[PDB]
């Protein structure tokens, strides 16, 4: 299969006066490229896909594709939906507008059965000829793609190449790669990036890398070379910020940190997301002081 | 506060060749009216709100309003979204098209904080002048509206009048009505309708009533009349069907049962929902045989 692996960033979506700040977005993507990131993920969970319109989802993908041209950096477009017809539409748009692949979250809220998840992803995969990465995040979606369903989809659909796991379940990571070692297991949980990579995972789709792209890139590339001492050292150093960036629901802490770092102009969300509490604002600020944050 | 309480049905949405079967929908609502139901809820979770378009969500509300006009039966329109701007748009449409109130699910997938939930629902409640019922279902949304947030919304916003609880947590039900006895607590979990009503809950928004509207409305009316012996008797009789209707994710079993009863023409869902397993299909059919199912 064709694949998108390595160190990848779930891009935040900056707003100004309620609209997508398109210049800021392109600028933030350039900063990721310049700090060793292998791929960017526009409009995932961290990018507030829920509150963007379909048009804005499409715009953000286009900005990422245009910004990455002439570089090695890939665009793994956020194209998921809890409605299969919507997910197919977003997948097709991403393919026709030059994305290298798509990330497709398990349907949220309507809790499909494993049979329904299989048919959902089969319909998406049959609709494009670019790579598709599954994305399991049960704490947000209310459902879990089982190991059996992931393995069946990987084996049955030529362009489904692996899964982004955000489930805090290293037993499942062992189960996946022990029964199907050819898939690309991708960490979607920054605190346990190193354990996932050391069991044979082949990349990360990171929140922390919005702020510290050089550290996440270094961690991943050390691990892929089996330089596990160095990769573990960075993973350990990053633990405190990796956890504080979830002191409130992602992306509230990461946007707060990007604002505190001067990397975005305004600390704006779309409702129902909003600014953190004053106490957590202070906690985020305090933890940031322990890390060197690259500018532009 | 203006309120919508009593026995209410979370209407299934029948499909024919992939489209909303509008004549079937109207026929199903008339059947609810004939069997003592006090209000209907178009396009809630049970109505496959996730896979309807915004236009179909609006069409179903219109059909409900029109079918109920000139009867005692109210329309509590499903108008929720995980994006506040979408939720406000749906609320306004329901108001302008004659719904008696709206049901508004807590944002799913993006996990707002309690502050965010307060601002979400305050924005919705300020956009219309009809009653708003909150809706807590953490197993599907990934978030919980806390008791403190519900009570503040009830006290601070004139039209927020209560909450549909689908959380399996009778302790929270006690907490809510012990600290704010003026709110309308509505059962969103059929198996425990009687315990919620016996603690001072004032209605149900039912899945089972799609199939057995006479039994659910009787249960509710016995309880509101303080005949706890008879309300409990019906709740107990209904336990087996109340549980089997969740052997797979709702509304997969209830649509299967409606098809098996001859009340809808075809067993059609929109992906990612799909037909149940053959084993669960047989289980639903077996349990249904023990109940008397009203026709048209
Ligand atoms: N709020 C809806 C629509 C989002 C459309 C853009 N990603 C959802 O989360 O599915
Ligand atoms: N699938 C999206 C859009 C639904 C629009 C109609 N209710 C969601 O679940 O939020
Ligand atoms: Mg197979
Ligand atoms: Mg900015
Ligand atoms: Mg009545």
């Amino acid at each position: 299969k064709n694949i998108i692996i390595g160190a990848m960033t779930a891009l935040i979506t900056p707003f100004k006066n309620g609209k997508v700040d398109e210049q800021s977005y392109a600028r933030l993507i350039k900063r990721q490229i310049e700090n060793g990131i292998d791929a960017v993920v526009p409009v995932g969970t961290t990018g507030e896909s829920a509150t963007l319109t379909h048009e804005e989802n499409r715009t953000c993908i286009e900005i990422a594709v245009e910004t990455c041209k002439g570089t090695k950096v890939k665009v793994l477009a956020g194209a998921g939906s809890n409605a299969t017809h919507e997910a197919v539409g977003l997948a097709k748009f991403a393919k026709e507008h030059g994305a290298d692949g798509i990330l497709s979250v398990a349907p949220y809220y309507n809790k499909p059965t494993q049979q329904g998840l299989y048919e959902h992803y089969k319909a998406i995969a049959q609709s494009v000829d670019i790579p598709v990465l599954l994305y399991n995040v049960p704490g947000r979606t209310g459902c879990e793609i089982s190991t059996d369903t992931i393995i069946k989809l990987f084996r049955d659909c030529e362009n489904i190449y692996g899964v982004k796991e955000a489930s805090g379940n290293i037993d499942k990571c062992v189960d996946l790669l022990a029964h199907e070692p050819r898939m690309m297991l991708i960490s979607g949980e920054d605190a346990i990036n190193y354990p996932i990579l050391s069991n044979g995972g082949k990349g990360v789709i990171s929140v922390t890398s919005n702020l510290l792209p050089d550290m996440i890139s270094a961690l991943t590339h050390f691990a892929l070379d089996e330089n596990y001492k160095e990769a573990k050292k960075i993973n350990d150093e990053l633990y405190n910020i990796n956890k504080i960036l979830f002191c409130e629901s992602n992306p509230i802490p990461i946007k707060t940190a990007m604002y505190l770092a001067g990397l975005i102009e305004s600390l704006e969300f779309r409702l129902p997301l909003c600014s953190p509490s004053k106490e957590n604002f202070a906690k985020i600020e305090e933890v940031m002081k322990k890390y060197k944050i690259k500018g532009f």
